[PDB]
């Protein structure tokens, strides 16, 4: 037995068949999360709101990822990050359907980046790791001999403001890349600490 939540953000609307079981947990965590969702605008052209029906879902799964803490919504992050994949993910990956939203959709960056965010946070959070090997086309035609790959890696000059792009990776990727940055900083720290004139050189730290 499952019934309808309906979560709406202005005319957009979306509705979670969620069991009977955790209907009450579902439906508290609705009413605290409206109340937490800053009110409507017309056109939805105002930052840190949705604009899609797929950015409010999207929103309400990072917003239930944030409060989970690797048991107490662990049933409803997940039905709801179902119900959310299979009516959006078509068996596609997120970024693409990311770039559908950028380009049919009045999207902006941010809010496709914030989207990204919450469902790859929502994903790590509720025990559903990415350690299912993707079909992209791509590497399946690497596989099949198809294509050939060759990474390159940038330098300097490419932009002023490679640190902002630093920032969006650590934002949009915490969960991901959080253990790399991490590592990174610890051991940048101990090789100026090392390093014997390090020091002179980062006025500022690192």
């Amino acid at each position: 037995s499952t019934r309808p939540l309906t979560l709406s953000h202005g005319s957009l609307e979306h509705v979670l068949l969620v069991p009977t079981a955790s209907f009450f947990i579902a439906s508290q965590l609705q009413e605290q999360f409206n109340k937490i969702l800053p009110e409507p605008t017309e056109g939805f052209a105002a930052d840190d709101e949705p604009t899609t029906p797929a950015e409010l879902v999207g929103k309400f799964l990072g917003y239930v990822s944030s409060l989970v803490e690797p048991g107490q919504f662990d049933q409803v992050l997940n039905l709801c990050l179902t119900e959310f994949e299979n009516c959006y993910l078509e068996g596609n990956d997120i970024h693409a359907l990311a770039a559908k939203l950028l380009q049919e959709n009045d999207t902006t960056l941010v809010k496709t980046k914030e989207l990204i965010k919450n469902y790859i946070t929502a994903r790590i959070m509720a025990k559903r790791p990415f350690d299912k090997k993707s079909n992209s086309a791509l590497f399946r035609a690497v596989g099949e001999g198809n294509a050939q790959l060759v990474a390159i890696f940038g330098g300097q000059g490419n932009t002023d403001d490679y640190f902002e792009e630093l920032r969006d990776l650590y934002q949009t990727y915490h969960v991901l890349v959080g253990d790399l940055i991490k590592f990174s900083a610890e051991t940048l720290s101990e090789l100026i600490r090392t390093t014997l004139d390090a020091e002179k050189v980062f006025t500022q730290g690192l």
